[PDB]
């Protein structure tokens, strides 16, 4: 049914105290986790892995809910699908391969994690590259008309179950599609190798993984932004040497200057934008490798 | 469907759009009633009667919705801008042979109502606007906590046919939770259950459901740079207006909802009304008595 999109990888349940982990590993090296984010799951990754995994052990994990990694109960607060709760269970993932110490790239939700990790324990990571976001304050921060109908779905999917759940019922497969269309540089299914589609199209006919990406974004307009906010307020700063690449016609550009923006957020940030729109590991994959490996290694 | 208008006619008045539809009782001067979404003009049926005490009273279903005609949108979603609406229902009148009428409506009549008096302020001999603020001070105050209170003003808005495709799965849901949602009780008690079927009816036809989002994607665009220009132009709507609005309504959230109409009208009264969105339904006797007065001198 679904490709093996990464050959040679190994496949890893890795069992947390808030369920299991999965993950292909692939590459020796440093370690270096990479997280997609949404309607996505790992294989995301699929065609920048292997030019990592020639200098990295690169570990494309599915987050917490999503993919195939288990998906812990939420609660009221959303509270295992806020960024902090899900960067406290990657790193958990992490230590039991033996790695507190990593590189880190996420990408959307992902990326949203990478960058709560780095300010949450920053001493888990070498280096940080986010690709294609701001910060999740800096989203509702500038939320107007414009960033309102661009990214709808952060005020759409945060409703109250069970709406956007029985609406996103209402055709899961034209919404996944629909999503990875509308945020490419191509507008339509192009940019993606079918395969992956068709993981990120059966991950999403589950109405479970569903409901979960649905608590990400609840906890998104919610816990999320609570802990940006502090964060913001307090000054505290991501340490972490960061890459933040985005897609010249990506969501982050929009809101504002992501470089610009990063820099409030991280003390030491590089930045470049990627001919691509949102899902620059697919869209833009020679251009996003090349990043990465050049600020990692 | 049950007739919730005892002793009203109805009528089917052509215009150059389509025909209206309408429940017409009463006698004595011209008062328009337009309903919003999600229902038709069976909304009023529990303030008209006591309003064709004193007024011919003309209870019309927006172009598009109910029994009206749904004249085919465009990219531009003319038909379905509050400007195009509002010269549609002129027209709708002037087939009575009422030039100069009274106006009251509410939720997207009320956007109908103040953009015809914005317009055509000569038609008005005086106008009701239930519930609502101008598009423009929506959007204006479109930050975090108004953008998920009223994310359907984004979701809506979205690019055909994704809110039709999400909604089709399961239009009985949509409109109940819509219709619950914005009551002061979040349930469906407010309302009379035949109403609530002719509005499930409604909604139950998929280009009625292709309409409505229509009218959001006009919202999200032609009718907020409508307002834009006028209010940036410093226009006003002279026709003497009240603003009523929910204590537990939509306008009420994004602002003080008297202090934002004295910025768009010249001559505006309103008051709060124990309700929510719903006014008419939730709190008949309230707004009936609130319209009567006012219309009546």
């Amino acid at each position: 049914d679904l490709a093996d999109l990464f050959p040679g990888f190994g496949s890893e349940w890795i069992n947390t105290s808030s369920g299991r982990i999965f993950a292909r590993v692939g590459g020796d090296g440093p370690p270096l986790l990479l997280l997609h984010g949404f309607p996505q799951t790992h294989v995301m990754w699929h065609r920048v892995a292997p030019k990592l995994a020639e200098r990295f052990k690169v570990i494309v994990a599915d987050l917490p809910g999503y993919g195939w990694s288990d998906m812990p109960e939420s609660d009221e607060q959303h509270t295992p699908y806020t960024k902090r709760a899900m960067a406290k269970q990657l790193i958990e993932a992490m230590e039991q391969l033996g790695h507190v110490h990593f590189a880190l790239a996420g990408h959307d939700r992902g990326a949203r994690v990478s960058y709560r990790l780095a300010l949450d324990s920053p001493g888990r990571l070498s280096k940080l590259a986010v690709l294609d976001i701001l910060p999740t304050y800096e989203y509702w921060q500038r939320m107007n008309r414009a960033y309102a109908l661009k990214i709808y779905h952060w005020s759409f999917l945060a409703q109250p179950a069970p709406l956007p759940e029985n609406l996103l019922g209402g055709d899961p497969d034209f919404y996944v599609k629909a999503k990875l269309a509308s945020w490419t540089r191509a507008g339509d299914l192009s940019a993606f190798d079918p395969r992956a589609v068709e993981h990120y199209r059966i991950a999403f006919a589950d109405p479970m993984r569903r409901h979960v990406m649905c608590e990400d974004y609840r906890a998104g307009a919610y816990a999320d932004f609570e802990h940006d906010k502090i964060d913001v307020e307090a000054g505290n700063k991501i340490p972490v040497p960061m890459l933040a690449l985005w897609g010249a016609s990506g969501i982050a550009q929009s809101a504002a200057t992501p470089l610009d923006v990063w820099r409030k957020w991280a003390s030491d940030v590089q930045g470049a934008p990627i001919e691509s729109g949102h899902f620059l590991p697919e869209e833009a994959p020679d251009q996003t490798a090349e990043a990465l490996v050049r600020f990692f290694s």
